[PDB]
């Protein structure tokens, strides 16, 4: 049996996994649970200036996981920290100052295996293939045909990433570009997964794009009446409802232009932004979409929000968008205290129209396909967290 330890240090906060795979890398319960975890905040990228106190802040979940890896496989337990490529972000050589401040701390302070690649940016690309491993492991789908395997879309707050199996044709006529569209995986049998990672479309990035392209004027994307500043990586972007409110058709065309749906595409088909699509076919029918895929059903009012998934399809979001977009921003805050919680009721409309738009006229899922939408997904009784951090301790382990 091996334990693995993979810390998730992305924008606003660090979190830490620890799993126990069995001798047949099933995964044997810690306690109660199938996952160990645990987070903290502020995330790596609040220490700029004091990159120190960005390592000195993981102690606690070091310390967490530490504590619940028994000492006896710790010399042998993989440690890994993939921090997000936000961090690139940052002026000067800060990037590399806190990772450089990460691996001391670990090799100053932990007694797990820590090698000197534990500590690496992950990006989007990368995100998106762990995630494929770490939905298509928990479904017992690895040693299958690619045919039978489980996509994934991920939509965090920057960047959403496409990724699902392709033919060994697909794979090998694939064209040739930054990130490459393939990445070959082996699990045991050898996988090509298409891989994509949108930057800026994201679920917080997405409304800047949004909000651009009605630039000062007032967006009908926009609740009534809230008349305000969104601010995505430093910049600010006018939020105002137009006088009569919030236009579903108005947004969903908006929305369209700010996907560069007819950006020109040197390949057989795009999705947007010129990018390959992957071809589709049978590894893409079946879909698992994480994160804010999740998120913004369970705000709305689309799943107890108690749940961590449901099997949704494009069209209920686009339905319930034609609701919220006739509503004030008094209403919904009203019936979606979530949306309260994290500071977005006055993007509710927008949120649903773009979460429909990039699946269907972005990714050309037909709306009347049914997908999972989860921010965990079921293992035997327990849940894991729909995150690439499994499927990195899976590869890990592998090794
Ligand atoms: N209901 C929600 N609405 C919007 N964001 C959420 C919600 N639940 C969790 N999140 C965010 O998911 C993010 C993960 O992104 P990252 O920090 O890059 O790993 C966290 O920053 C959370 O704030």
């Amino acid at each position: 049996t091996s334990y693995a330890v993979v810390f998730d240090a992305g924008s606003t906060g660090s979190r830490v996994h620890v799993y126990h795979f069995d001798q047949n890398l099933d995964l044997l319960h810690i306690g109660k649970d199938v996952e160990f975890y645990n987070k903290i905040q502020p995330g790596l990228s609040a220490y700029a200036d004091n990159p120190e106190q960005a390592a000195k802040s993981l102690i606690p979940l070091l310390e967490q996981a530490e504590n619940v890896v028994p000492e006896d496989f710790h010399s042998k337990t993989p440690i890994r920290l993939g921090a997000t490529a936000g961090l690139r972000l940052l002026d000067g050589d800060a990037s590399e100052r806190i990772l450089q401040a990460v691996r001391d701390m670990l090799n100053n302070k932990s007694t797990f295996n820590v090698q000197p690649d534990a500590v690496s940016i992950i990006d989007g690309t990368q995100e998106g293939s762990y995630l494929w491993v770490t939905i298509n492991y928990v479904l017992g789908n690895l040693g299958k045909r690619f045919t039978n395997t489980v996509g994934v879309i991920d939509l965090g707050g920057g960047s959403v990433q496409m990724a699902y199996a392709v033919s060994k044709k697909t794979a090998r006529n694939a064209p040739k570009v930054e990130d490459p569209y393939i990445k070959k995986i082996v699990l045991g049998k050898p996988y090509d997964l298409y891989v994509h990672s949108y930057l800026h479309f994201g679920r917080e990035a997405s409304r800047a794009e949004i909000l651009k392209v009605t630039h000062g004027s007032a967006s009908p994307c926009i609740l009534a009446g809230f008349d305000g500043i969104y601010t995505y990586s430093g910049e600010e972007f006018k939020a105002s409802a137009p006088t009569s409110g919030a236009n579903f058709d108005k947004c969903k065309k908006i929305i369209q232009k700010a996907l560069k749906l007819d950006y020109p595409c040197p390949y057989q088909n795009c999705t947007f932004g010129g990018i390959w699509n992957g071809g589709g076919g049978s590894g893409q029918k079946k879909l698992f979409a994480a994160s804010s895929f999740f998120y913004l059903p369970q705000d709305v009012g689309m799943v107890d929000p108690n749940k961590s998934n449901l099997k949704l399809r494009p069209v209920d979001l686009e339905n319930k968008a034609k609701i919220v977009c006739t509503l004030n921003v008094e209403d919904v805050k009203s019936a979606y205290p979530l949306l309260e919680k994290f500071n977005i009721v006055p993007y509710a409309c927008m949120d649903l129209i773009y979460q429909y738009e990039l699946l269907v006229d972005g990714f050309g899922l037909d709306p009347l396909q049914e997908i999972t939408a989860g921010e965990k997904i079921e293992y035997q009784e327990a849940l894991v967290d729909a995150a690439w951090a499994l499927g990195n301790a899976v590869e890990a382990v592998l090794l």
